[PDB]
């Protein structure tokens, strides 16, 4: 047991998909994994142990920013074996192209944080996913007719910056959306020589915003947990 | 409503107590609060407004981090008149003379994360507690016949850092606790102007550490909670 | 003696009083203490030993700016025996809520200079007074009838700054005053294990260019150096 | 023409392939590409433009280092229409598991260049290829029967560093190569709205300073320009 | 022989001028070295030496950016006992006082480049040419007759840069002439023990936005040459 | 009169020496000056003018660190028309071939204050001397048959530095000697239109740790004072 996950090596698969809201762990064990288990409820983050069409997979939170889910990817790869971690989650969009409901893929996460530059004797560490799990998520959302775009996150520290200013610059340099995570996520990994990818649907416009349903919101988080899942079996061919 | 709090204007009282474990916040509703009610349930953060001696007095968590926190914080001050923030955590002690137990009483906040350099120019930014809330606790904790060490607290963006030299500095600077969300809302409180304090007890030494009991725990953190909740009441007369 | 003290361990009291001007401290003593005796003249830099009421004090003046005021400081510490040091001093006013002679306590200092980072591996420290001279100080003020502000304080380096846009962002986050060594007294006090405050009275405001000497700014600068003082005596006891 | 380029809108294909020697560009015209013709000759720096099995390619050197490559990628983008560029050059290994002959593809770039901070409001923009092109060069190189490694590189902007920490610190976060430009390029890439990729074969080892010339050294790059040729062939579909 | 250098300890004077441009260096070479015979032309950076005044002169471009020239100037310091330095090119004005064509000496070299923060500890280093060169320089200009102000250069990494604020600020602070190498010149010399010095020719106005030509080219460019090598020869005396 | 100078336009020369301690300039006035008279001591930072060779000069502390001599220096040159102002301080050697009582010419100046980055965007600004002051000083030096080394000064902003290895890089890049003030002067020389120059006399040794006495002192002090007065007639011819 680690100081947040009470659980043994071997609870965990060597996979683990991992969504920003706790409450979405149980959802996705009841509605895609069979034969599924608990395998954590330390401060309420509750994982989960199941198959899916006979494949081991797992699924926890990992809380809202870089340094909670650097906490818990750095424990499952140093104390569950794990090797693979797929973040799912939302974002915000800066590009006008980049529509409510699109699903994006972040080969690569610019960030506000100092985690990586701590890291990287103050140098740029550029953040990015392991290139085989983003064809795997890419060809997997092909195939179940979804067209991912792939390209830059931004993860920052501050849900509600000061300076709002810096949104036009990441349209200028083409980010797909604003998250919390990915940049802290690449950097464990990296860290602790695992593999890592985050999957993202846009949630909101930060700036000209619309609305969505409940039923269009299920729909598409269906789509990503979906495309996750059968990237994993890609991944494993 | 905000995007992370489903309530509305009313429903928190103008002063919170917020531990970093979710789960912690119903236990401080029923073991401390009378006729508390639920006022949030969003990703599981649960949220509780009852009465402590006829006072008005709201608890929920804040999520582990700067960036959860800012959230919270943040969503209280200008969408709820929240006016006092009292975080109540817990810390690992650098110093010999500093011991398992100790309740500890953050005046200021050092940290190695970005968020306040983004806000203040790149400059040093004093994360600083309120004066008369620090005084208020202090006074508290002696009346219940506790001695709080009051001083700096240390707020780490990763909880596992790579170089452990910085516990060294951290040490021979005086710093009283290592936690992770201090001078993040130090920093929200200045911001939105309003007033926070950071109270923790020493769970852990950093090096040489030792070993507690169940019962010790709670006793600790029940006398935590009690000195937060007199102090409030101090700062009323 | 030392490098910028021609004087001998005994010569000074344990606790120090500090202004800027050299001609100030040469004022204090002659006005509050008893017995007065110049301790050192190098560089011009006048100290005086006395006491008040019966209690051994000194005061020395430590020039302008952070450089200036840490050469000091650090060598009343380590050479002279110096346990606390509180510097009397003047500040401008940057909130529209605070006019003139008006008494400040710098319970923290924020600053532009790299001092700390140079100290603190690059990291965020918070530069902090002393808790209990804080509380002193507090309690003599309205023992005199005085309410003094406790908050943050800004420590320049550049008197004259070539970017007033500082100015709008100190105000934005609470400065009560700026001034330029508080930040740095508190730096050396951290790195050599001593105590020190920072009291300040309002010498002009930028919200409107304005200050001049009169029978009652000279009446609030004594209740400055009053409050300093008594202060030292309630710390005594 | 440009300041660093006399040539015209059309002299130059869409897509630009890129080593670092201007006498390499020579070579590969030369070599792969059939009815070259000169482009361009300013400061030395040739380019050509011939065609790679009826598909119209150029080729043209950009000197050593992010500020070089920069000024030409920039031109090509911005002045002669290009869309693609390729940059193909050599990398020093740092990681053990990578020898010699070793094809690695630049899926990001770390560096210690201020270039895409200033470009950042200095945060961390992550250096990243475009997604299609590393695609089409993997699958290329399948098919040539070459296993190629997909990375981070590692682009310094001193080929002698001061000091030699930073290899462990690059090792420990598994870049794959040291060269001199990747970075910048994907950051002129970002800026303008191209798209890029760099190619390398290891040329030398930190791990045991061994790089000399063979018939398999030349086979090895050959091989690499197969790749970039082929790969922008598979995009073409 | 050197990794970007064939030649062998003798083939180079104890001097060389090196302008950015390898085509320039031969013109040198042919227009004011007798019995000039080329000592290198690796990735076509052409190198030569021969005599002016009977005294053994070399001249070798140098490429354009910091990272180039810090090659180039290292392995000639390092292993062909070259002690001095003298960087002939071109640079663009900011401040409306100076003509095209205008001589300027670079006593020292401001940068937004971070290699010099990394051979200084992240502090302030002033890039400074070597005070008796600078003075032969000045002589040997006012014995040509020709003018030549003396002062700091600006050494960019992006010749397209981003951010056209800064030009204001180069302008506020007297900055003669933006160039790419100047700092990373001085920086090489310091860090491996040589002496340097830059002679730059206005090619250009950032503000008016004129480019060289015409005969102005030639007698401007040969009289930067003129004030090299008599400054060399002054340097002998 | 200005906030710090008691004085009127007139009352000082067009030139003034300025060593940082106050009772050296009445030194310089009474041993150097004729007609000397006192025209400020606010702070006792003593101000004087008089005539040398006929010539009116003025001499005047600026006290210790950055922050305190830019307050002066500003001061001086916009509301009194002061010219120039040469620096006439004392310094501490890094190197082994720089004895005690040397006098060194700060061509430039090197620091870890912040002071220059605030003014120069965060990037490098060369503080550096007048070319001409810095001529007249040498060739006023040889006149007198004194020995002087012209180049890097490093001005720092802890007389007592935590960071003891920094000392190893001066050294290594030939840093002549530490004192703190040079790379002030230069910035605000530059920000306000004037020009400036430091002497300064190795007053002792980082390392050896030897402290100026005897009459070493005075004839070593008389020749740095000998030369800037010197230099000035130069100056004027
Ligand atoms: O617009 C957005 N900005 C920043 N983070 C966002 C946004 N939309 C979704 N998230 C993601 O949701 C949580 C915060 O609510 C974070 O976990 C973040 O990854
Ligand atoms: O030793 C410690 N280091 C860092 N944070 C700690 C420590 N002990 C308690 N916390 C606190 O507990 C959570 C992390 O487990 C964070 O919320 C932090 O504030
Ligand atoms: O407006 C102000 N800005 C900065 N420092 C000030 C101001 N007013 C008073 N001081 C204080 O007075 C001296 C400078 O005159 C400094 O010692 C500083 O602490
Ligand atoms: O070990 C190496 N370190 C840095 N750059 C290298 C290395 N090996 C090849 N290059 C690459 O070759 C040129 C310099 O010779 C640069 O263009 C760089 O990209
Ligand atoms: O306006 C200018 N900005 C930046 N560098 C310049 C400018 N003019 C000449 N150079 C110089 O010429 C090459 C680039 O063409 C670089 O070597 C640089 O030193
Ligand atoms: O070794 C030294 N280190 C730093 N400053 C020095 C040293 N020696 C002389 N000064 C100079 O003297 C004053 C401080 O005593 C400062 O004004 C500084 O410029």
């Amino acid at each position: 047991a680690t100081p947040h996950i009470n659980a043994e090596m071997g609870d965990f698969a060597d996979v683990v998909l991992m969504p920003g809201d706790p409450l979405r762990a149980k959802y996705i064990a009841e509605t895609f994994l069979e034969d599924a288990r608990e395998v954590n409820n330390v401060r309420g983050m509750l994982g989960f142990t199941g198959t899916y069409k006979g494949r081991k997979i797992s699924v926890m939170g990992h809380g809202m920013g870089i340094p909670s889910c650097s906490i818990y990817t750095k424990e499952l790869i140093t104390d569950f074996g794990v090797k693979k971690i797929i973040r799912v989650g939302s974002c915000g969009a800066v590009l006008p192209h980049v529509k409510l409901r699109d699903v994006v893929i972040g080969m690569g996460a610019c960030t506000d944080s100092k985690v990586n530059r701590i890291r990287f004797k103050d140098h740029d560490f550029a953040a990015i996913a392991d290139f085989d799990m983003v064809r795997n998520a890419v060809d997997a959302a092909k195939a179940l007719g979804i067209d991912a775009r792939v390209g830059n996150l931004f993860s920052a520290d501050l849900f509600y910056s000061p300076d709002g200013e810096m949104f036009d610059v990441m349209e200028k340099y083409g980010i797909l959306g604003v998250e919390m995570e990915a940049a802290g996520i690449y950097g464990v990994a990296a860290e602790f020589g695992a593999k890592a990818l985050t999957i993202c649907t846009v949630s909101d416009h930060i700036r000209t915003h619309e609305q969505t349903t409940a039923a269009e919101r299920q729909t598409t988080f269906n789509d990503m947990i979906k495309i996750a899942l059968e990237s994993v079996l890609l991944g494993d061919k």
